[PDB]
């Protein structure tokens, strides 16, 4: 059964960044509104029963919430009054500011066997993580998940969702019900909707998406010039692109992107990478090597004044069996969910 | 003037027949190993180049080694008793483990090991720690990556691995500076950078590290100049990313990762932001991830895809630090690392 469901949204979307800074009427399509606000239009025109929680009335002009109005979304300024009308809540929090306050404030008030689902930014897992005191103890009946859209909503480039489902290491965040709901909403307006395990989700289908797509185009690379050319092993590669991605993702960590990038140095790095350009058409490494080399004068001088901090080399999912083997699951997991917390949430 | 050993005289039939370095990149043969043999002993260091495979070679560039001053032998034993820095140019896979394991207890006292390519000397140090700990606390650990073939004109500069940035000292300061000289007598720059990053900056794997970096720096620009998001969520999604990716290489190999990652739907996702004029980087990636090799295709819906723990990871190895104390701690990220990067 997933045909007029109560729907709650909470957050109309910053106009101005979709209409001035992204400027997507002109450079992508369609009409303002564009993200929540367009999302509970949407849901609303398939028919859902759809409240949109919008704190700032002055966030878009009187004529595009006349839009909203139209279509049949009722507006209100509480988002503990949409927490009680909906069985699904969406919330668009891009910014990740909202998301932790507006969850933990809807949590004790939405219906029994509510999913709650974010948008874009915070990984359901992190949103399962910060509410998990009450999901585990007064709350077992809510689940989290996500419905990622693949563009800003409204954008004719908008065709599907991703949504969070059972994680790869087999955590259930909400039941199959829910997702299946979820699934079934995202689909509103004529929408593609794909469940991926929502330990991925958000590198796959949010902003951060540009950094995966470039990555991952740089471990094939490395992974075909390695095989087909050089030869070397297998096994070999993988060590090496575990060792760089890790590495980076940890000194992004301690000493954030200026400090990754003091502690890597561009100019050592074009040296060494250009002896890599071993095959007929690599545009991927021929397009790194000029921006390595034409870096913004203001980011390099933050660079020059960043600190290195430290950064431990780990192997990282064989550190936690590890330490599941040595302070047994439960405390392990306890370790796990503290520390994402501090980086994510905190 | 120093005592050099140098083990393993480079693959001459993968530089010269199989990638023809002569043609490609330039230079003449030998190249690797023996060729950086042939540099330290051309600056007047007391070189032996030890090579159990006389195969590996043809006669006329043997000749070239030993009329370099070179002294060669099948023995890594006496190599090992003769040098005060020993240099691994070793089969990239397993060899430059067995080949250090086999002269730690011969070298002199306060001896240096430095590899060059592929092993992280981080992880070299722990294959050899429960001898460096006890028996051998003289002995240090660093590196010298050549970041090009050595014999190339393409060549012209070590990476050193220093001190970490978590403070490690795998070597001393006076074993550092022997390998720096060793590598400015032979006409080379040297830079020391810490050896928990050293081979990610001067390996093969470079190639990733410089791609990953440019689309970092892409969002970056986006991140901030355009969509004015705050520069700690930025860093939280690339963090995100690059752990998430290490993670599922880690637990389900390149495949499984990318099975994982699913690049129909990361194509769409990743073409919503090009939102800037020039982003090359970001061009390239859609072209080769739309493009994908149909066997390369195949292999990855045969891919299965493990169990792989989302982790914020150095904050993890604060909270294990705290939790267990710091030696039980480094006792756990030791043998790790070792079960993934050496075993």
């Amino acid at each position: 059964k997933v045909d007029n469901m109560k729907v709650s949204v909470y957050g109309a979307g910053n106009q101005n960044l979709y209409i001035n800074k992204l400027n997507l009427p002109e450079k992508f399509g369609g009409e303002p509104p564009y993200g929540g606000s367009r999302m509970a239009i949407e849901f609303a025109e398939a028919g859902h029963d759809v409240v949109l929680a919008e704190p700032n009335k002055n966030i878009m002009s009187d004529d595009l919430w006349k839009k909203v109005e139209d279509a049949g979304v009722k507006v209100v300024s509480d988002d503990v009054e949409a927490a009680k009308h909906g069985e699904i809540h969406v919330l668009f929090t891009p910014f990740g500011k909202a998301t932790f306050r507006i969850a933990k404030t809807i949590i004790e008030h939405v219906p029994e066997n509510a999913v709650i689902c974010n948008t874009c930014t915070v990984s359901p897992v992190v949103l399962y993580y910060s509410l998990e005191p009450i999901l585990r103890t007064k709350r077992k009946d809510v689940g989290i998940s996500s419905m990622h859209p693949a563009a800003v909503p409204g954008t004719p480039q908008h065709g599907h969702y991703v949504i969070g489902g059972k994680t790869t290491d087999g955590k259930e965040l909400a039941t199959e019900e829910q997702i299946k709901k979820a699934v079934e909403l995202a689909k509103s307006a004529g929408k593609e909707a794909y469940v991926v395990p929502a330990d991925v989700s958000s590198v796959v289908a949010d902003m951060g998406s540009l950094v995966t797509a470039v990555a991952l185009s740089g471990v094939l690379d490395y992974y075909t010039v390695g095989r087909k050319i050089i030869n070397a092993p297998k096994k070999m590669i993988e060590q090496q692109v575990i060792m760089t991605l890790q590495t980076m993702a940890s000194l992004v960590e301690t000493s954030g992107i200026e400090g990754m990038v003091k502690a890597l140095n561009p100019e050592l790095l074009i040296r060494s990478a250009s002896s890599m350009k071993l095959l007929d058409r690599q545009k991927d490494l021929d397009a790194a090597l000029e921006i390595l080399q034409n870096l913004d004068e203001t980011l390099k001088a933050e660079v020059e004044k960043a600190e290195i901090k430290p950064t431990t080399l780990v192997a990282a999912q064989s550190l936690v069996k590890e330490i599941k083997t040595l302070i047994g699951g439960a405390a392990a997991e306890g370790a796990i969910k503290r520390s994402a917390r501090k980086l994510f949430e905190h």
